[PDB]
């Protein structure tokens, strides 16, 4: 009957009793805690009982295989196998929590704001709110769009309405026969009678190209932000009228035909 | 014939027979749990022999390779090949891990409900249920499509029933020598004939642009979700009767011919 | 000579020596046993042996180094290396170990059965049967394609007999001088006489569109899965067949031409 | 002069000794082995002389960096250094493995055999020969295509001649003038007269669809996979001789115009 | 009542307690000084709040993980998990860094400047600024773009206005009747007749092909960067007064009919 | 002044003193040496030495590290940033890694041999050498292209000359009126009178398909890999002079008019 | 008062305030140095800063960590955080370090050289220089583009002028009317008549194919590498003249209508 490593043995087991008794009463108490705290804001009933249960099974995994370690079984590949399995759930939650992060750089830095018309990476739409993992916008035909924050993160931003002013462009295809100048000069009047174009911006008016079937020309000219549709509908009615009333034909496809036999 | 040395050596021997002995019952133990627990609820039985053969094999492995350390063979090799295994594993389950996190996503945050035409980056359709891993979802043309949770958190998800209200687009190709004025207001009284369409909202009718062998007018209405293609229809058919009626003639394809010999 | 290092080395050593022929003898009783196990079931011959020889050359790498620690060399770079190559192994085998997991999921959750024609992600035929790392599919053209299970997990699975109910759609295209309401009640009366459109449902006979050079009607029924392909070449067998008695004429392309000189 | 601490670095000193000049004979040991076993059999001078002094270089590093860690020098950092190194090879070869792996799949579960013609991915031929990376096929055009194992696996296989009965699908265009029945019992008594048409299985002859110049007519018909080239060729050629004799026309690109002016 | 391990256990449990309490107090301390910095500069609330949380919360477990690592429980499977959440953390903010990077490498090599005409993988426009995470860029229709620095760094980026001299090119469609001397003179003389265009630069003028309806021509001359698109313009709208004069005739698209009954 | 604990102290500063001396003079040889082979062979100088340097950082940091060890100060930390930076090295380096061992394997498995004209997924032309890294093929424009062999290795290797016999395809467009056994005993007497045509290779002239304008006729015959183009040509021009001389005429687009008014 | 073991922490404490001591007065030793060393060269102040301020954070915290593991404090999940915070960086340097990788690459092997014409994956240009990240080349139009390294290393490198000698390729189409022979013999003497068009090198002028409204002949001509675009030129030119002048017109795109009432 030893008294030194009998008694280093009897205070092994002990501490591993201790330990796994204070492990599970923590773990409980942790539960309830946890517990408490979602039911003191909004959650699911299912999702929360799943994560108590998860946090749970972890904690009691933790004390008993610290019970196991100072009892002296080694654990080295149950811990081998529980980091196995953490870093599956990483790689797991890899895209969530990279969609959170970009939705936090979405909130610092502010590319879009609330209500903003912008287009991400092919969809365009006004910007209804932005939460924590996606946004949601409202297309112009009136849908709605939930885009994770990751891919919107990811690619280019348009964003249409932070510049007050945007430039138009009309592309004008008349007959080869037409007088150049007096084109010119007609979409010049047309420009000139337009109080909503702005004056002080350049205001192209060219012949652009050559086309198989007539001469385009190029009209650009600046606007502000929220009368650009307007401002391209009426100048595009106003040089309809004037062309008709002035002679200028818009051409069909020309073809030039040979006859044989 | 020493008496701390080779009692040292008793006591690590037993220990490592206790652990092997004990690692073995608890091993059998846990597999009779998880068999009763299977069986209390649905299961397929070869599926549930596999996974309780997988853990009888790893629980087994965990102590004989403890009772190897406590002997005092080095396990640090097999603890290696155990963690890249894990890892191997954890690769091959990041896909449908990441499948759950996404339903869990889609779950909590409620993007789309059941019964909701939605449309999920190319494929629409009105959803039938959202499961662990994938949902359900019935195309109007009747087919079933199954698409798994992660693919829908990634890209965007339109949902087209979440606005009450959407908006129709009507483009109208007239001949060049039809009346702007005429045809606009014709469609004007079109449009306010119509009682489903929403009368404070903005009622679009402009001439768009100027096509190869037409002009295109552009008509933008709101109505309700649920009578859209009615009104779409009954607005179609109405312009076609009226231009008809008013010898508006939607013109054929163009073609401007010049004859050689 | 000193009585207790020289017999601690001697113990070290003899235990060594203990080690590693306890390690031959284990791998050479694991072999064998793995061998008259495959023997026992169906296997290769070359594979068979590539994986004895794996598994034997794995065993004795571990008693080795194991025995080489217990000497007192130390081998912790030989275990990097050994998980380097086992983190390598794991990498290669992630294709295969994904497949595994998505075959027992598709088991699992039973998104197709054997002998129902669904269509995954541009292929479309009847399943034959659902293996462990992939499935087999006849297509209607009445070839093989076997699919590995991953790729079915990943996208979408369109089933398209697990609706007994599918939805016909024909598009018909007309000349603008045709009557729009004789052509309606053309097309419902042909509705009306097939007796293998279900009544219930809805029977859309709508202006779907103007074309270039016809007026484009939709005409939407549905019927039972078995019976689609023959309700549609009915119903456009007597389609034409009506258009032709009642002088209805599908017009070719139109075009309008203006002559110079 | 202490005889404990002395006498224990002696021993140390000596055991490193003892440690690096095994390390040493032990490393060109079995470089002669490999080097013999390498000439034993086929072999690339310069790739074997590679590997021996790849082999060589590792093991002599572990015997250094033992020697180093029983003298006293810590060399966790050179550990990590040749763990880092150790996963760059295993990521360089993880395509080479998959590859591997893949190639070992595909001779187990035999998806397609030598001399069978099949399609992978977008290449279709015969197959030559499968090897332990990569396939080889012959297409019809006589080009050889070595297709590495893994893209095989991945992706679908699909397998022209494991069913010895394929469907040929014919596209018949003619003019609308055509009598429907009169064409469906010309092609009727064409199929009945072929003797390579099975006729236990559906001999589909139906009015598909209604073309811009022609109605289109679908002809389904099923034969033994050896001769579908050839009853499709004849079917095609007793097809033309059958409606030429009897009037039917196949009609050119059919357009409709109107004049003005 | 022993003296040296009950003392020594005094000392664990007293040096434990110290290294939790002081744990709390420089974590307290850290948290204070951290929202102290924070209200210094420019900072959002709710970020700030949430930042401090999670210092708090990390600096928290790392004393109560040392304290229970003192009393003697093991944390290895703790230190596991914290190392898994570590690894996702990274990952997730994975591409955050990688932009941030990307933009530090852009300020440094400076491959464009505020204000400079520049495309970067498929959108064009004059850059604004460049942040730490992504550059603004204003597009000559007015838009604004943001654009993420990686995906900058990734790929080519077209700087426009770094070289002073760019080239402009004019493809010229006429008849083939036309003489290809005469043309060539022609636009010869309209090229010398500029003083915008370099004269010390290539000035090409050569016939490039010969198209379906007409022969095609290259001029390519260079010229200033602030002047190129005047130039253009300019030298087109020249060429076609002086074919006009000239005779030269730009063709439609040529037909060749031959006439059947 | 004690005896024991302040002669370990003394040991274990000399020891570090030692360790880190000779580390220095190690690192120096072993840089002198490293610069000896490297002058003794061909080398840049700026990475030759830029080599140097980082082997010699990397030596340095070593032994610094380990006297801190053997000092007391833990470096743990220090090994882990090690550790991590290693880990960016190899990952930098797994691209070129990857593409040395796809250029191995390509050396070994010899899928292509110099001077072979092959194709590499969508670039064909003939070989001029295979390097450790990347290839180097000459097109028959004459363009060198530089292809890395990794991905090579990845996709199909097409590989033109490996089979000495090819087979052409000539796809004939005869008018409608044409006789079908005049035009196919036209074509095998053309194929007959051919040499160069192998006749023990099957030898297909038959219809092919109806086209839009003209009926197709497939001409299959097999050659030698050395004159297959010579055959393509030598059979296309015989065909087009014995349609001629024939009567047989190739038509062009055909259109079928209809007049209105 | 135990002499032994306050001693021992006595010496513990102390030991710790040197390593701290020492370990900051290290610390700013070696940013005053790393000040020095960027003051030196040409460096950013900003980044240098930060760059500095990064150092010394780090090596202030391995101190702090040491000396908290010298006093007893266990550090284990400190240096698994900053064990995930170095592979984070890990991963976000990966793309910048694989472009050093990569431009070292390029440097050695040489795939092309300053001022030599190159393609590189899409984007031609003449090469300006090549820098340790990213080159600069020229395109003929005089833009700027900047390429990565490591996208050049992944995918093909077309050297343009790496071969002094390059082939042209001339399709002429003719109308099939047009004399093979003469058109054969103008072309061979247009050829002959070519100085500048190697002799000895093959020059193919054959009957290619069969077109639509053409029959189409292929002339393929090689010549050095600097002349090529001229003679591409001069042969066209002289190709259309020599057509003109004998009479061989080619043909527009033909049409055969056939009239219906």
């Amino acid at each position: 009957a030893n008294q030194a490593l009998l008694l280093s043995y009897a205070v092994n087991i002990v501490a591993a009793l201790a330990i796994i008794i204070v492990g599970l009463i923590i773990a409980r108490m942790i539960s309830n805690a946890v517990n408490r705290l979602m039911i003191s804001r909004k959650i699911d009933a299912t999702v929360a009982d799943f994560l108590s249960a998860l946090v749970r099974y972890g904690i009691i995994a933790f004390t008993l295989i610290a019970a196991l370690g100072r009892v002296g079984v080694q654990t080295a590949s149950v811990i081998a196998v529980l980091g196995a399995a953490g870093l599956a759930v990483g790689l797991a939650l890899q895209g969530s929590l990279s969609n959170l992060a970009a939705g936090v750089l979405l909130v610092m830095f502010r590319p879009f704001r609330a209500g903003e018309y912008v287009d991400l990476g092919g969809v365009a739409g006004t910007v209804l709110s932005v939460q924590i993992f996606s946004t949601t916008m409202r297309t112009a035909d009136g849908k709605i769009i939930v885009i994770p924050n990751g891919k919107i993160i990811a690619g280019n931003i348009i964003n249409f309405s932070r510049e007050p002013v945007r430039r138009n462009e009309f592309i004008i295809g008349v007959a080869y026969d037409s007088d150049i100048d007096q084109v010119k000069q007609i979409l010049t009047n047309i420009i000139q009678s337009e109080d909503r174009i702005l004056k002080d911006r350049e205001m192209t008016v060219r012949l652009n190209e050559l086309g198989a079937s007539s001469i385009n020309f190029v009209v650009r000219v600046w606007s502000n932000s929220g009368d650009l549709q307007n401002v391209y509908w009426d100048v595009l009615e106003r040089i309809k009228r004037e062309f008709d009333a002035a002679g200028i034909s818009f051409p069909y496809p020309q073809m030039d035909v040979n006859f044989k036999r």
